[PDB]
């Protein structure tokens, strides 16, 4: 699925990333737009050999198994294609632990060039929220 910008606010929101370790709905959507634009199918091999999966560009490195990054971790829990899905649950829950985990949204390379210290607010507006 490729979301709305006011429609993956919303279901962000509604799952809680919301002010989530006191990261605004704004800086949410705004790495999501830079790294998939918004698109839940988004994939995108790393030059180490894992891959990022879904609308959030989540790594096989750690969080997810998908069948071809060796010597890898699964933190998550999770098939990598369950990353892929219409539905953005298992994208999101994973997200959490992942921001959770002592570096923050700097864990996404897109939010830290791109949005970080940025007019955030920007991503959100004009949305019914
Ligand atoms: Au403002």
């Amino acid at each position: 699925k490729v979301f709305g910008r006011c429609e993956l606010a919303a279901a962000m929101k509604r799952h809680g990333l919301d002010n989530y370790r006191g990261y605004s709905l704004g800086n949410w959507v705004c790495a999501a737009k830079f790294e998939s634009n918004f698109n839940t199918q988004a994939t995108n091999r790393n030059t180490d050999g894992s891959t990022d999966y879904g609308i959030l560009q989540i790594n096989s490195r750690w969080w997810c198994n998908d069948g071809r990054t060796p010597g890898s971790r699964n933190l998550c829990n999770i098939p990598c294609s369950a990353l892929l899905s219409s539905d953005i649950t298992a994208s999101v829950n994973c997200a959490k632990k992942i921001v959770s985990d002592g570096n923050g949204m700097n864990a996404w390379v897109a939010w830290r060039n791109r949005c970080k210290g940025t007019d955030v607010q920007a991503w959100i507006r004009g949305c019914r929220l």
